[PDB]
């Protein structure tokens, strides 16, 4: 929410905001709020099949919501909706390209660096975006 | 679990052992110990019903052995797998006929025994056991 480019703090005001790592087992968990029981009311000696039945529904909505209807435009497309951009006010990713940096190693030629070799990544690349129709007066922005 | 041959009673001995009656509702019934009741712990006002969900699931696992996955072997072939013969040290079943053993009726021809008569059952048959490979040293019984 920071509101200007002062309440950012050395790092990320030079660098940009940090990311979260590639998914692996422990980088992408489940929300850590993510329900691990449902509690139900129940009377004293008895119990509403009726109720636990809307009780489980209830609950799907629920984990639906938690795991990946977080955002309100996720919520509308489970509906079988859409979203324009404008709606919950968000950036349009007009284009999105990727890639792996390879390079090479550079050899050790003297009495002690021979047999030592550095790294020297360096990969040449293209990001093209289509012609694209601004509606609005606004800013085109890529980032890395 | 018999040890030896003498741990073992007149009548099996030398008659062999006792086997099940042709199945048909009280001969082939549902193992005894089989469930008829599965209880969940409840709180005392509340019930996670996420847990009773994994509950049943539990169940399950629980019946599907009860019924028909008490042998490990027919556990395993349940995932899709297989098991050698060696893996639980079963005898190979190499072939299994059987048949209906008729026969015919003798009638009485004297003063007393005309009007009566003798069944004699008398069935031919062949049990025929295609070739078959013998990997190991060891026995091949034929039983009846
Ligand atoms: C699909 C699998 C890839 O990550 C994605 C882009 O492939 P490409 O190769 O950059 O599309
Ligand atoms: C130019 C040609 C198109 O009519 C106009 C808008 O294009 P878009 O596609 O909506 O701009
Ligand atoms: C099938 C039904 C029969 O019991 C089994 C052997 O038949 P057959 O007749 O012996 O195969
Ligand atoms: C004989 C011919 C075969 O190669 C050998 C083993 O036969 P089986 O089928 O694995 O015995």
């Amino acid at each position: 929410t920071e509101a200007n480019p002062s309440n950012l703090n050395e790092d990320d005001a030079r660098y940009g905001f940090r990311c979260c790592h590639l998914k692996n087992i422990w980088s992408a968990p489940l929300p850590p709020e993510t329900k691990l029981a449902e509690e139900m009311g129940i009377e004293s000696n008895s119990i509403d099949i009726m109720g636990l039945q809307a009780a489980y529904a209830q609950l799907h909505t629920e984990q639906e919501r938690t795991y990946f209807m977080q955002r309100y435009r996720d919520v509308i497309s489970s509906f079988g909706g859409s979203t324009s951009y404008d709606a919950d006010n968000r950036p349009l990713l007009v284009m999105h390209t990727d890639f792996w940096a390879s390079g090479y190693d550079v050899d050790g030629t003297d009495q002690s660096s021979l047999g030592q070799f550095s790294g020297r990544v360096q990969q040449t690349f293209k990001h093209s975006v289509p012609r694209f129709f601004v509606p609005e007066h606004g800013v085109m922005m890529t980032l890395a």
